[PDB]
């Protein structure tokens, strides 16, 4: 009577196959990691790409581990990073390369679109923030730079639907992730004609976006039995918001991983002048609850400093960084220069040096710079979001792998002057499981699920410290 649901959660920095156990009467939700594997950017033939074949094999591995365990699997669901896509021919074979959002092929194309179509217009249609790597500009890059592929393309599937197709044989176009493309019209919940036209993409490459909960198809363990594959809120960030234990209207979330996604939930989008000027997005959510958020470059900066400096002990680095004075090195992480520079440490140091600031040179200094610069931006965005909706936030829920960074959790509380609740760590996985359970009729809605999470997950509270270094700094920048 307990249900066994599998989440496949693929991030930019890592992928995971996880198993969850749940039953209504007990209200208990347990997560088990089945298969953890690495994901990252591969330089392939002058492009920055994803190794989709290795991921699928890794996904199959994880699933086959659950079948051979002799576990009755009630459902499977896949969530990944947004924006990206895979092209398929008439037979199902991939067309072209699976290009990552970190690729430079889109450079300049966003500016061209705002010039040709109008900044206001694209925003009124999509309600999606302008990011230079949006699918709208990715498809322009493809149609302009590779026009010999066009005739072969029959279908375009976003990453999670691609992997759902590979397991089932059935194509899906999941709503919450479809919205990350800047190609869906916010008033119709279907693909925008004019935006598709500018991108050069064909409307027939896509089906009508469908809201989370439908069964895409089925997957077969090496013995026979059918396991339903559910279209979850397939955008990883959409899943993480679902699993965030939000306490009604005045709670904000920060989905913290490679990216920091800061926002709130609304039943109505914000597409006015204030939202455009602040560059807010209205990404699709479960239940039609718009995820009104902003992208913050996030721990991507730390990830890159780790590799380049050859640091294999992150907790040790964080512990040392805590001994260093706050807010002496400040950059703007959302600067385009940080999207994918060759030398991250040099970029961060160059940016500091340009502002006549002392140069962060040690490992701890570079981490200090990153954590402090993020926390100040967290503060800025939170003010921007509260000012937009005309309402304060009582608490900030930090979820994701980044929520294990207790230093950054406290810095964020202190800079934002707000109570921080950290947890759950694997929010995307949990939200993925959450939707499956509703499809199985084990769970009634998202509010139902968030109560399970808030009485199941480990939640750590961070109280904002007014006499903190970063708090001192933030009060100073007011007058
Ligand atoms: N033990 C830890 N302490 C502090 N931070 C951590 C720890 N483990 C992971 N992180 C942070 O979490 C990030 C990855 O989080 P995750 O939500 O998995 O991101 P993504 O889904 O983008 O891969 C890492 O960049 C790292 O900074
Ligand atoms: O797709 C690129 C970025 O990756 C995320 O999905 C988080 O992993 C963000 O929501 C999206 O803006």
């Amino acid at each position: 009577t307990f249900r066994n649901c599998v989440a496949v959660d693929l991030g930019a920095s890592s992928g995971r196959v996880m198993l969850a156990r749940y039953e209504r009467e007990c209200r208990s939700l347990t997560l088990r990691e089945i298969h953890r594997f690495n994901n990252g950017l591969h330089s392939q033939n002058g492009y920055v790409t994803w190794d989709v074949d290795s991921l699928e094999s890794a996904i199959r591995l994880g699933l086959n581990k659950v079948c051979a365990a002799g576990i009755a699997i009630d459902s499977i669901g896949i969530d990944t990073w947004g924006v990206d896509f895979v092209l398929l021919d008439q037979q199902g074979q991939r067309v072209g390369l699976p290009v990552a959002y970190r690729d430079s092929r889109t450079n300049g194309l966003m500016a061209q679109a705002q010039q040709q179509l109008g900044k206001r217009d694209i925003y009124q249609r999509s309600g999606i923030q302008f990011l230079p790597f949006n699918t709208l500009y990715q498809l322009r890059a493809l149609t302009e730079q590779q026009p010999e592929l066009i005739p072969h393309i029959a279908h375009a599937l976003l990453m999670p639907d691609y992997f759902s197709y590979r397991l089932t044989g059935k194509m899906n176009w999941e709503y919450t992730n479809a919205t990350t493309t800047q190609l869906v019209n916010i008033n119709s919940d279907d693909w925008d004609e004019s935006l598709l036209a500018w991108s050069g993409a064909n409307k027939a490459w896509f089906g009508r976006p469908t809201h989370p909960g439908n069964v895409i198809g089925h997957w077969i363990c090496p013995q026979g039995n059918e396991i339903p594959v559910v279209a979850v809120a397939s955008h990883d960030t959409a899943s993480a918001v679902i699993a965030s234990p939000l306490n009604g209207s005045r709670a904000a979330y920060l989905s913290s991983g490679t990216w920091s996604l800061m926002g709130f939930e609304s039943q109505t989008p914000f597409t006015n002048d204030t939202a455009l000027a602040a560059n807010i997005t209205n990404e699709g959510g479960a239940e039609g609850r718009y995820r009104v958020l902003k992208n913050i470059m996030g721990l991507w900066l730390l990830q890159r400093v780790l590799q380049e400096r050859q640091i294999n002990d992150l907790p040790a680095l964080i512990a040392a960084t805590q001994a260093l004075p706050a807010c002496r090195f400040i950059i703007n992480p959302n600067d385009d220069r940080f999207i994918n520079p060759d030398e991250m440490c040099s970029e961060i140091q160059a940016a500091c040096r340009e502002m006549a600031q002392p140069i962060p040179e040690s490992d701890a200094e570079l981490a200090r710079c990153i954590f402090d610069s993020l926390a100040l931006l967290y503060a800025d965005v939170l003010h921007e979001l509260a000012q937009l909706r005309g309402e304060d936030f009582s608490q900030l829920h930090i979820v994701g792998g980044g929520c294990q960074n207790t230093l950054l959790n406290q810095l964020c509380a202190d800079a934002c002057g707000i109570r921080v609740i950290a947890g759950p760590v694997e929010a995307s996985t949990l939200g993925n499981i959450g939707i499956q359970l509703m499809t199985l009729d084990e769970l009634n809605n998202v509010d139902d699920f968030r109560q399970v999470v808030s009485t199941t997950a480990n939640l750590t509270t961070f109280t904002p410290n007014p006499d903190s270094e970063i708090a001192h700094y933030v009060a100073l920048i007011h007058s």
